[PDB]
C-alpha cells in the first residue's frame, strides 16, 4: 500500500504537508528551468576584451549546465517515483503528462550523448526548442490549463474543420494572389507557397505590410481575402468558447456540489 | 436500373466497394492537381548553365502537363459518368456540384484549343487561376464544407447587406480620407478610389501602413474608419456564425435520429 | 387630397407606377451623383501637350458640373415636392431624412453663391466632402440602412460610454507612451497628442507600424494598450449587435404579422 | 450630524445645490487638469531668437505650474473634506478612492520636495506619468466607468487565467521563434525576451511588421503564433462581457426598482 500511498500524494497535493512541498519544490524548479531557458539567450553585454556580446548561456555556461541539469534531476526523479509508485504503470505511461514529462526530460540526456558533436547546429536547436515543453508541466499545476486542455481535446473536430477551411482559403487565396501579382516589379509573390505567407498574414487581420499587393486586383482580392479569413476564422470560434465554459463551469458546479 | 445503381454509388459513396474506391480515387487526383498546380509555381534553383531560376512548370513542363492531363481525364470521365447515370440529367447539370466540375474541367480543354498562342498572358493567366476551382471538388468529399456551403446561402440577405453597408462606408471614408489627404508630400492618396484600399484595410483592422495618414484630420479621421469598420463588420457575423451552428447540429441531430 | 395622396406616394413608394418610377428614378441620380464624384478624382492619363495628369473633374469639368446640376436640380425638386405636400411641414423638415436631403442639397448652390473664389481651398475642400452626404440618401432606398440607424440610435448611451472609455483609455495610454517613448533617438512620440494617434492605433489592433515603440517600457505599455484596447472596445458591441439583430427580427416578426 | 450631513452630501451629490456645485466644480477641475497635463507636452512652434521648439509647458512653465497648483489645492482640499467629515475614516481610507485621491495628489508635494534636483529624469518622469491617475477621479462621476470597475473586479479570476496564458504562449511562441530565426542576416531576433516583442504583436493581431519573419520556419510558426493567440484571448473575453453586461442590466433593474 506504500505505492498507492505514493500515488494519492502525487495525484492529491493537499493530502499531506509532504506531498504539498514535494508538489510546491516541483513547481518552483519547473518555473526556474523555464526563467533560465529564457534568460541564458540573453547578451551580456560586452566582456573585458571582448569582440562582441555573447549570451547569458555562453558566458556563463558552466553555471547554466548546472542549473539545467540540477532541474533535469529534479524532474527525472520525480518521474521515476511517479511511474515506479503507480497503480497501472500502462495507463500512467500512455497517460498525456507522463508523455508531457519525457518530452521535457530527455533532450538533456540526447544532448549528453551528443556532447562530442556539439558546436553543430541542426539537432542542437532543435534540443532547445523542445527544452521549452517544461513549461507544460505547469499543467499539473494549474487548473485553468487543465481545462483548456480537455475543451481542445473536446473541439477536435471543430479545429480540424478549421484547420481543412483555412488550408482551402490559403491554397485558393494564394494562387489568386500569386497570378494577380506575379508580374509586379520586384515582386514578393515569387511563387504560390509565397503568396501562403501573405494570405494566413491577410485573413487573421495581421498586416504585417512585407508582403502588399501593388495591382488593382491584388488589392481587390486582398480586400476579399481580409473579409473571408474573417469570417472563416471567426466560425469555430463560438464554439470552442462554448466549449471552455462549459467545462469551467462543470468543474464549478462539482466544485460546490462536492464542497 | 444500371443507371440508378451507378447515382446510387456515386451519391452515397460507403455502399459498395467499388463505389468508395472511386470516391477515395477521385479525392486523392484531387489532391494531386491541386498539389501540383500549386507546386509548379516554385523555383527549381538555377539549372547547369541557366542564367535565372525556372518554375517547376517551367523546367519539367512535360512531365507537369501529363500529369495535369491525367488528374483532367479522371475528372471527364466521372463527371460524364455522372451525367449519362443520373435519373434527371437537368436536375443534374443545374446542381452547383456540375458547375464545379465543368468549371474544373473546361480550362484545360480551352488551354488545349489556344495551343496556338501560348507565349501571351491574359488568357492564360486566367485559366491558371480557374484551375484552383478543383479544390472546391473536395466539397463533395468534406461534410462541414457542404454546411459551410449551405450557410452561406442561408445568408445571402445578411452578406448582400454586409456588403452593401461596406460599400457605403468605404465610399465616405475615402472621400473624406482623400480630400484631408490629397494636399500631403508625396501623398498615396491620389484619387478617391485609391483611397478605397486605405480604407478596406483600415476597417478590417489590418494596418499593413503601405499607405497611412500624415495630417491631423487624416489621423482622425482613420480612427473613425478603424472603430466604425469593427462594428459594421461584426453586424451580420453573429447572424453568419448562428446560421453555421444551427445547420451543424441540425445535421448532428439527424444522423443521432437515423443512428 | 392631393397634397396627402402625394405624400402616400413618396412614403411608400409600391401603391402606384408613377410612385414607384419616381422612387427608382430617384435612387438612379442617387447613384450617379455618387459615383460621378468619386470619379471625378481620377486622373485621366496625360492629355495632349499636358505637362502633368489631371482629373476627371478637371479635364472635363463641364460635363462634370452638368451631370451635377442635373443630379442636383432632381434632388431639390424631389425635396420641395416633399416639403409642399406632407400634412404636417414640421414633423418632415425636422425629420431625419429631411436634414440629410438639405445637406446634400445645400453644398451645390452654397459653390454657387461662392464662385467668384474657386480657386482657393478651405471651403472648397469642405464642400467636395460634404458632397458625399448623397449617399445617405439611399436609407429612403435601404431597409438595411435604416435598421443601422435605428441600432445607432438605440445604443447611444451605450456609444457614449465607448467614446468616454476610448478616450480615457487614449488619454493614459498615450501620456504613458509618450514619456517612456520621449527620449528616443528621432521618436515620433513628439508629445500626448502624438501618441494619440499610435494608442488609438494599437487598442484598435491596426498596427501600421509608421509609429512603433522602441524602449522596453514601450514594448510593455504597448503590449497592455493592445490588449486594453480589445477588452475595452469589446465591451459595447454585444450589446450593438444585439440591438441590431433586436430590430432585424422585430421587422420580420411584424412583416409576417401583416403579410 | 454635521459630519455625516456633509458626508451624504458628498456620497450623494444630487441632495443639495451645495453639493451639486461642489461636484461639477470638482468634475471641472479633473477635466481641466487633465487637459492641461496632456497639453503641455505640445511643442509651441518656434520662439522669438529660439534655436529649437519647446513645449507648452516649458515655454509657460509658471502658468502650467499655477494651474496645477490650483487643481491640486481644489484636490486635497477635497479629500481632506472627505476624509476629516466621514463616519468610518478606516473604511473611508481603505476605499478604493481614497487611493485614487491621494495617488493623484501625492506626486504633486512629491515634486515640490525634491525642488532642489528638477533637471533630472527618472523620478521627474515618473511624477509626470503618475499624474494621469487624476483621470481615474472621474470613476466619481461616471455610472459606467464603476460599473467598468466593478466587472474588472469579477472577473479577476479571468483575467489573471488569461495572464497566465498569455505569459505560456509568449515564452513558448518566443522560443520557437528565436531558435527558428536567430540565424537570419541582420536578425531582430536577437533573444527570446527580444521574441516577447514580435510574439505579442502577433497574437494580438496588430502586426506592426517592425519585426517580421524571414525563415520558412518563422513563417510557420508566426502563423500558428497569430491562430493561437486568437484562440487564447477570445477566451476569456466573453465572460467579462457577460459580466460587464451583467452588471449594468443589474443597476438597471435597481433603478428600475427604486424608481
Ligand atoms: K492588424
Ligand atoms: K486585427
Ligand atoms: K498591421
Ligand atoms: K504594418
Amino acid at each position: 500500500t506504500a505505492r498507492q500511498r505514493v500515488w494519492r500524494a502525487f495525484e492529491n497535493p493537499h493530502t499531506s504537508t509532504m506531498a504539498l512541498v514535494f508538489y510546491y519544490v516541483t513547481g518552483f524548479f519547473i518555473a526556474v528551468s523555464v526563467i533560465a531557458n529564457v534568460v541564458e539567450t540573453v547578451p551580456c553585454g560586452s566582456s573585458p576584451g571582448h569582440i562582441k556580446e555573447l549570451p547569458c548561456g555562453e558566458r556563463y555556461a558552466v553555471a547554466f549546465f548546472c542549473l539545467d541539469t540540477a532541474c533535469v534531476m529534479i524532474f527525472t526523479v520525480e518521474y521515476l517515483l511517479r511511474l515506479a509508485a503507480a497503480p497501472s504503470r500502462y495507463r500512467f505511461v500512455r497517460s498525456v503528462m507522463s508523455i508531457i514529462d519525457v518530452v521535457a526530460i530527455l533532450p538533456y540526456y540526447i544532448g549528453l550523448v551528443m556532447t562530442d558533436n556539439e558546436d553543430v547546429s541542426g539537432a542542437f536547436v532543435t534540443l532547445r526548442v523542445f527544452r521549452v515543453f517544461r513549461i507544460f508541466k505547469f499543467s499539473r499545476h494549474s487548473q485553468g490549463l487543465r481545462i483548456l486542455g480537455y475543451t481542445l481535446k473536446s473541439c477536435a473536430s471543430e479545429l480540424g474543420f478549421l484547420l481543412f477551411s483555412l488550408t482551402m482559403a490559403i491554397i485558393i487565396f494564394a494562387t489568386v494572389m500569386f497570378y494577380a501579382e506575379k508580374g509586379s516589379s520586384a515582386s514578393k509573390f515569387t511563387s504560390i507557397p509565397a503568396a501562403f505567407w501573405y494570405t494566413i498574414v491577410t485573413m487573421t487581420t495581421l498586416g504585417y505590410g512585407d508582403m502588399v499587393p501593388k495591382t488593382i486586383a491584388g488589392k481587390i482580392f486582398g480586400s476579399i481575402c481580409s473579409l473571408s479569413g474573417v469570417l472563416v476564422i471567426a466560425l469555430p470560434v463560438p464554439v470552442i468558447v462554448s466549449n471552455f465554459s462549459r467545462i469551467y463551469h462543470q468543474n464549478q458546479r462539482a466544485d460546490k456540489r462536492r464542497a
